[PDB]
């Protein structure tokens, strides 16, 4: 799952759970990536729901004496069982942790691979160890051009490693970057300092753009066909680790 795949996995659970009180907890399994606090009915039974929210690929469902941390990692998903609908389905051996309201709403999560994460932090989300070293969140206004021009200005590697940073910015995997950096016509060797304001804020607002359509559910892979604009021959190399895809007659 990437980060679209996580926000409309927010947008699908927060209305169905927001405001309930958690009735029981059941688990049945312990041991993920990490472990499981193994007594969490207790610290979840009766105590209401405040707020749902995410922050990269983490969802955070923010109670009154903390927050809990699910990471769908791989193969992770959360389904809801409305009591006003169907039929409960008998769980799986990869049905690990029920989530019983007293609403009769249940929420289920499933993991075939056993690579999510279920965790439960008593303190503050800005100091988790998981959370701290992130970026602003595109989709946010914490992801301005003075921000990525005062981010850019210290280290010059090429434009592809500091997007693909999750430090410099949570989210933009490696089809994200490529089409967001066509877009703005910014090229992904150019040195990150070499950049200005003019063209951080163009960039900023493609990401945006393009991670925001990326949610409401192709410019990549398209090496040896000519662009969109230019027309022209655009070329796939393999620095950074991950492919990479750009026409070498717009991007400077
Ligand atoms: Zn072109």
């Amino acid at each position: 799952p990437e980060l679209p795949e996580v926000e409309t996995t927010l947008r699908g659970i927060a209305p169905h759970i927001e405001g309930k009180t958690v009735e029981a907890v059941v688990l049945r399994q312990l041991k993920l990536r990490w472990q499981i606090n193994p007594d969490l009915g207790e610290i979840l039974s009766g105590r209401q729901v405040l707020s749902c929210g995410r922050r990269a690929k983490y969802l955070l469902i923010r109670f009154q004496t903390g927050v809990l941390l699910i990471h769908l990692g791989m193969s992770g998903s959360l389904r809801i069982f409305t009591p006003s609908d169907g039929r409960i389905g008998r769980p799986d051996r990869h049905d690990h942790v029920d989530i019983v309201f007293s609403d009769g709403t249940v929420m289920r999560y499933r993991d075939p691979r056993k690579f999510g994460a279920i965790l439960w932090y008593e303190g503050i989300e800005e100091h988790h160890p998981l959370l701290e070293k992130l970026g602003p969140e595109p989709l946010s206004e914490a992801f301005c051009a003075d921000y990525l021009y005062a981010r850019l200005k210290a280290q010059k590697r090429a434009v592809k490693l500091a997007l693909m940073d999750n430090a410099v910015v949570v989210g933009v995997g490696n089809i994200y970057a490529n089409e967001s950096l066509f877009r703005a016509g910014i090229s992904p060797h150019r040195p990150a300092n070499r950049l200005k304001k003019k063209e951080c804020a163009l960039l900023v607002e493609t990401v945006k753009a393009v991670l925001q359509r990326a949610i409401e559910t192709y410019t990549y892979g398209r090496h040896n066909q000519p662009c969109p604009r230019c027309g022209g021959l655009v070329v796939k190399e393999t620095l950074g680790q991950r492919g990479t895809f750009y026409c070498p007659n717009c991007q400077k």
